[PDB]
């Protein structure tokens, strides 16, 4: 048995190894207060410490101001709620003593946090996963698949569905660690073909829906939920994938150094002579949309090779040899869209003088190059009561050539999904566990409307996790008649959520709507509007001092700035009607699919028209939030260590920083708070009806 054996694998990497006066945190320097030394006490006052520095000098402290140093026996532990103190050094310190042996999982309370190696650890093996097997999380080491087992055996147990929610900012180990509870179950409750078909899911979409970006090599551009369904015996029978807020500006455009979706250069890199020929490609640097960041290659990664990868899970899940080509000539004909060079005509007018680009595309996606054309450069638009043909310029032209390969890149993105949930998922299921992985609360240089939506999402999150532990809290309190009262601190998230999309009074998201469906509009009269409403009448917003298209939203962990340029268009996505009209008439089996199938091709109606990108949003997240409240949840707290992708270099202020604000300091410090301690009588105080409370302190001096 390897848990008690101590040469085992299972010692060596997840535990801490087993053989056979009072001192300080402090700053050297003022200036840096991530960066701390070790004190020791020599002398007192009624309200102050004074301690010898590293160096042997004489430095006073408040006893209100010091941070307390732990036993140096506690330095290691696998869970933080033990220890003593709990003030940043303290915390920080137990993090890295484990981070120093190679332990990436240590748990705080609730949470399992997990701080990414960058670096391959032998813990994910089929061996490791035996071993987690039925184990109580103090029965065995911290680990994603403590937490995956728990989550099951409680499924099976209480009968209750279950919820993993996996969180971080950009490069911190969301999908690594996801991947791992999906590897985790289908170990343990698989048989198989089904299994196989979940597991290859995978590599299509992160084929289609990840990219290199400055932050991560195989960054998620979309956000998911996956339901693994089980029977009454606790057997996988199905599974079904929701996706949230695809990146589609990427498929145009990409910032210096990062790069495109990953199969655009599977493709190129990866088709054969005939599939060359027969789709009209060259390399990637003949392509306006792969040519422009200088970067087409990641290291470490082969895309040839990568392709085989992606055309093997699409024939294990069961797309047609017909379907996989047809996927191929629309990934082919939107690089041949972004080679078409609108030019000045004599006029104010557009012309396409070359017409190569134009023929290649319309022969691959099969429509009329004439009436494609015509679509691009002279769409007929209903001006009064006439539908007539307006000449665009070159700027607008090249806009709607971009809406139109935005437009095919998430439709074909939701055809994907919606093929792949055809195979996997049932009708009846017994039971689910579900695994959020989507995009966690980030501060960026420049943050726009999907970053709203995203800091939104977080928001309610976050909201989620500190009503359960008040839950969880006021269940224990009442159930041992103890009368001692405390606050839901899931009340204090309100005001910022109600000012992004309460209805009255309107917030942000309404008054955004009430300006995009309704002509006259601009981006300065939506800013102006939004200030009328809520600059120094809200408490959570503010108006810049000068910058005259951005505003400020006061979230749980900090103020956000956003700012507003080009949100109507956004709220809208726009498409010109002859543009559908020409897309309608495809020769192609799947091109007809994402123009003529309403479910594809439309949002939802709404009064006359159709509801907005934001409402729809809303919406989205309303659905998600009423399944994970029919669950019970599990959290995990991904950190990075660094901003280098770098292993062994555990950063003071970088980890601090995402401590302060992702929970773990403020919610491992709430539940010291009245009484802590509690213990069975068999095994400062009020009296309960079977157990001893204890504020914080009393039983570490017993
Ligand atoms: N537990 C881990 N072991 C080894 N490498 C990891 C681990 N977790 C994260 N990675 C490394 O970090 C990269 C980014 O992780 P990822 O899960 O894609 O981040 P996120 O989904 O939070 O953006 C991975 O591609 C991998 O190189
Ligand atoms: F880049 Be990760 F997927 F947030
Ligand atoms: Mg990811």
């Amino acid at each position: 048995n390897p848990i008690h054996d101590r040469t085992s694998d299972y010692h060596k990497y997840l535990k801490v190894k087993q053989g056979d006066k009072r001192y300080i945190w402090y700053n050297p320097d003022p200036k840096e207060r991530d960066s701390y030394e070790c004190g020791e006490i020599v002398s007192e006052t009624s309200d102050s410490f004074t301690f010898k520095t590293v160096d042997g000098q004489d430095r006073q402290v408040k006893k209100d101001d010091a941070n307390q140093r732990n036993p140096i026996k506690f330095d290691g532990v696998e869970d933080m709620s033990e220890l003593s103190y709990l003030n940043e050094p303290a915390v920080f310190h137990n993090l890295r003593v484990r981070y120093n042996q190679d332990l990436i999982y240590t748990y705080s309370g609730l949470f399992l946090v997990a701080v990414n190696p960058f670096k391959r650890i032998p813990i994910y093996t089929q061996e490791m996963v035996d071993i987690f097997k039925g184990r109580r999380r103090n029965e065995v080491a911290p680990h994603i698949f403590a937490i995956s087992d728990v989550a099951y055996r409680s499924m099976l147990d209480d009968r209750q569905n279950q919820s993993l929610l996996i969180t971080g900012e950009s490069g911190a180990g969301k999908t690594e660690n996801t991947k791992k509870v999906i590897q985790y179950l289908a170990s343990v409750a698989g048989r198989g073909v089904l299994e196989q078909q979940i597991l290859q899911a995978n590599p299509i979409l992160e084929a289609f829906g990840n990219a290199k970006t400055t932050r991560n090599n195989n960054s998620s551009r979309f956000g998911k939920f996956i339901e693994i369904q089980f029977n009454s015996a606790g057997f996988i029978s199905g599974a079904s994938i929701q996706s949230y807020l695809l990146e589609k500006s990427r498929v145009v455009f990409q910032s210096e150094t990062e790069r495109n979706y990953h199969i655009f250069y599977q493709l190129l890199a990866g088709a054969t002579a005939e599939e060359k020929k027969a789709l009209h490609l060259a390399g990637p640097e003949s392509f306006n949309y792969l040519n422009q960041s200088g970067c087409v290659d990641i290291k470490g990664v082969s895309d040839s090779e990568e392709f085989k990868i992606t055309r093997q899970a699409m024939d294990i899940v069961g797309f047609s040899q017909e379907e996989q080509m047809s996927i191929f000539k629309i990934i082919a004909g939107i690089l041949h869209l972004g080679n078409i060079k609108f030019e000045k005509g004599a006029g104010e007018g557009a012309v396409l003088k070359d017409k190569t680009a134009l023929n290649a595309a319309s022969t691959v996606f099969g429509v009329n190059p004439s009436v494609l054309e015509k679509a691009l450069m002279e769409p007929r638009i209903l001006a009064g009561r006439d539908l007539v043909a307006q000449h665009l310029n070159v700027e607008k032209s090249s806009s709607s050539r971009d809406a139109l390969v935005k437009a095919l890149y998430g439709r074909l993105f939701l055809w994907l999904v919606k093929k792949i949930n055809n195979v996997l998922c049932q009708e009846r299921k017994a039971y689910f566990i579900g695994v959020l992985d989507i995009y966690g609360f980030e501060i960026f240089k420049v943050n726009s409307f999907e970053q709203l939506c995203i800091n939104y999402t977080n928001e309610k999150l976050q909201q989620f996790f500190n009503h359960h532990m008040f839950k969880l809290e006021q269940e224990e309190y009442l159930k041992e008649k103890i009368n001692w009262t405390f606050i839901d601190f899931g009340l204090d998230s309100q005001a910022t959520i109600d000012l992004i999309d309460g209805r009255q009074p309107p917030g942000i998201l309404a008054l955004l709507d009430e300006q995009s469906v309704f002509p006259n509009a601009t981006d300065n009269t939506l800013i102006t509007k939004l200030h009328s409403h809520f600059s120094k009448k809200n408490a959570k917003y503010e108006e810049p001092r000068f910058s005259k298209t951005e505003f400020g939203v006061t979230h749980y962990a900090g103020q956000v700035m956003y700012e507003i340029q080009d949100w109507l268009e956004k709220n809208k996505d726009p498409l010109q009607q002859d543009l559908e009209l020409c897309f309608k008439d495809s020769s192609d089996n799947v091109v007809t699919k994402l123009f003529n199938d309403p479910n594809i091709a439309s949002r939802a109606k709404k009064g006359a028209n159709f509801i907005t990108v934001a409402a729809q949003y809303k919406e989205q997240l309303a659905s998600l939030m009423a399944t994970l409240e029919t669950t019970n949840p599990h959290f995990v707290r991904c950190i990075i260590p660094n901003n280098k992708q770098l292993p062994a270099k555990l950063e003071d202020k970088v980890v601090l920083d995402q401590l302060r604000c992702n929970g773990v300091l403020e919610g491992i410090r709430i539940t010291r708070k009245g009484f802590p301690n509690r213990i069975i009588y068999a095994d400062q105080f009020r009296f309960g009806i079977t157990k001893i409370f204890f504020r914080a302190g009393q039983l570490a001096r017993i």
